[PDB]
């Protein structure tokens, strides 16, 4: 399908122009510190994409399993990990039936980079979250992030820049059921992507409803030109 090829061209452009060193600088050590404070050892990355989170976790000394629905993403991830000197452990798996080919439990799951937003159906969202919940040990934790869509839905119509001015993200269309963003890179490349605009409190409610006992949502200012509102939220959901 063209949609797969389209997104694959997008992540290629992302990796081409945005240095992982730069990105690791920008992103804090916050997520690594959060996991370390919990004595986390086994981590499942369910949204590996081209591997940045996974490689960051492997470099930090965690045991990581790197899952993704896309076999093509996983190939890019494995080779990126290899280039940074790490053996990735890859598994192709759909969020809606994660325990199909993953037969262990984890101290933590990470679903980062605004990934969960790609589900357009509520039944799918519940399913994905229940699967994640079952893959966690009793005292395990889910780290799940998302863009701040609340800021857009209530006001906000301007570009957001990342890694300096290397890429800008502009909301072309946003209603309660659909956000379409234009991504423009420094070399002229333009990509347009659809996602579901999760309200902060709606994600929190979903996590609560599938069984998560305690949820802390952090504001995360990732963009180059900071505003009063964070452009991202990070949900820290404890199974207990
Ligand atoms: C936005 S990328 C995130 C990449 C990485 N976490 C990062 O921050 O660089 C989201 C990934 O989620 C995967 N994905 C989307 N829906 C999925 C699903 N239902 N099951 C498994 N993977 C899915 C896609 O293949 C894609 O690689």
């Amino acid at each position: 399908h063209y949609e797969e090829e389209y997104v694959l061209g997008f992540v290629d452009k992302w990796d081409e122009l945005i240095d992982w060193e730069s990105r690791a600088e920008s992103e804090g050590d916050t997520i690594i510190n959060i996991l370390k404070e919990r004595g986390v050892k086994k981590v499942l990355d369910v949204a590996t994409g081209t591997g940045f989170n996974s490689v960051r976790l492997l470099q930090a000394g965690f045991d990581v399993v790197s899952a993704d629905g896309s076999a093509e993403m996983l190939v890019k991830a494995f080779d990126n990990a290899r280039d940074h000197g790490y053996l990735m452990r890859t598994v192709q798996a759909d969020w809606r039936w994660m325990n199909k080919d993953i037969h262990d439990k984890f101290d933590a799951i990470v679903c980062l980079g605004n990934s969960f937003t790609h589900l357009f159906d509520e039944g799918d969202r519940r399913k994905a979250l229940a699967e994640f919940y079952a893959l966690l040990k009793h005292d395990g934790v889910l780290l799940l992030d998302q863009r701040n869509y609340d800021a857009i839905l209530d006001d906000s119509k301007h570009a957001h820049y990342y890694c300096g001015d290397t890429v800008s993200v502009y909301p072309e269309h946003v209603d309660e059921g659909l956000a379409r963003f234009k991504y423009e890179f420094s070399d002229g490349s333009v990509y347009n992507l659809n996602m579901f605009p999760l309200r902060k409190d709606y994600t929190r409610q979903l996590l609560h409803e599938v069984g998560f006992q305690e949820i802390n949502t952090l504001g995360d200012f990732k963009e180059t030109y900071k505003e009063d509102e964070p452009d991202f939220f990070l949900h820290v959901a404890e199974k207990n």
